[PDB]
C-alpha cells in the first residue's frame, strides 16, 4: 500500500502492546530518532532493530513507540502500525495520533527527498486505507512535546506541508 | 499517488519521447534489464542512469525504453512514466502496455521482497490514477516476445500475481 517493510523483514522482536487507537485517526506527529543515520535497506533494518532494542529492553516497552519509521534509504520501517496506540509524544498524543519517526537526529541535517516522499505515500497510504481522517493534521514532535525533535532542518520542511498545523 | 525517483534525482537525460498511451492501459509487461543489480538508493540511480544510457546512446531511443524500473533498494524509477509509449516489448505491445523492468538479472536471482512491494504498489497507484484499468492484466516479457526476460526466477513469482494472465 505504502512498501512498509514489514516487522518480520527488519528481524522485529514480537510486539506485546494490546491499546487500540480509535481509527480513523486525527493527528500525526513527526519526531526523529535522535539516533544514528542509515541510507541502505541492510544499514536502516539494523537500526530499526536498534531503535526497537533500546525501547523494549532498556525502557521495558511492549514495542518500538513509533506507529512507523523512515529511514534515508526512501523506505518506510512498520512499527506499532496504523491500529495500536504508540508511545512517541506523552499520554495526551498518543491516543489521539499516529507517530511517524525519521531516523537520524535532522538537527543540522535534512532527509533526502525519497524520505520526505515515503512518509507523504505512507499518510496518504493512512487515509487510503481509513487509519488517519481525509483531513488529517500534521504535527512537529517539539509542537506537543519539550523536545528539539525532530529537529530544526526537518521541522522547517514540515512546517511547509500543506497538513501541517502549528 | 504511491513514491517514485523523479527523472531529475536519477539525473536523467531529457526525454525526447511523444507518442502518447490511451487511458486507461489494459497491460503491463513485466521485463527484466538483464544488467547489473543494485541495492541502494546511490547505484540504482546510477543504474537507472546505465540503462537509459545503453537505450539512447546505444540503441538511438528517444529515451530510457520502459515507462518504469524496480531497484532492489525497493525504490521505483520514473522512466516514460504513465502517459508516454515505452519501447520494451515491441510493435504490437508497446502501443498498448505499460513496461516496468527489474534492475538486475533474475534468471537465478528472485527479487528481493521490497523490489516486489515497489513493483505491486506502483500498478495500484497506476490504477488509482487511471492510467491503469482496474481490470489490467499482468504479462511476463517472454510471454508477448521471444526472450528470457524477465528472468526464470522472477517469471515463476510474476506468475503468482492476482492480475496475471498468460
Ligand atoms: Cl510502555
Amino acid at each position: 500500500c505504502g512498501s512498509i517493510v514489514p516487522r518480520r523483514e527488519w528481524r522485529a522482536l514480537a510486539s506485546e502492546c494490546r491499546e487500540r487507537l480509535t481509527r480513523p485517526v486525527r493527528y500525526v506527529v513527526v519526531s526523529h530518532t535522535a539516533g544514528s543515520h542509515c541510507d541502505t535497506p541492510a544499514s536502516c533494518a539494523q537500526q530499526a532493530q536498534n531503535v526497537q532494542s533500546y525501547h523494549v529492553r532498556n525502557l521495558g516497552w511492549c514495542d518500538v513507540g513509533y506507529n512507523f519509521l523512515i529511514g534515508e534509504d526512501g523506505l518506510v520501517y512498520e512499527g506499532r502500525g496504523w491500529n495500536i496506540k504508540g508511545a512517541h509524544a506523552g499520554p495526551t498524543w498518543n491516543p489521539i495520533s499516529i507517530g511517524i519517526s525519521f531516523m537520524g537526529n535532522y538537527m543540522n541535517r535534512v532527509p533526502p527527498p525519497r524520505a520526505l516522499r515515503a512518509a507523504q505515500n505512507l499518510l496518504a497510504c493512512g487515509v487510503a486505507l481509513g487509519a488517519l481522517r481525509s483531513n488529517y493534521e500534521v504535527k512537529g514532535h517539539r509542537d506537543v512535546q519539550p523536545t528539539l525533535s525532530p529537529g530544526d532542518r526537518l521541522y522547517e520542511i514540515i512546517q511547509t506541508w500543506s497538513h501541517y498545523r502549528a
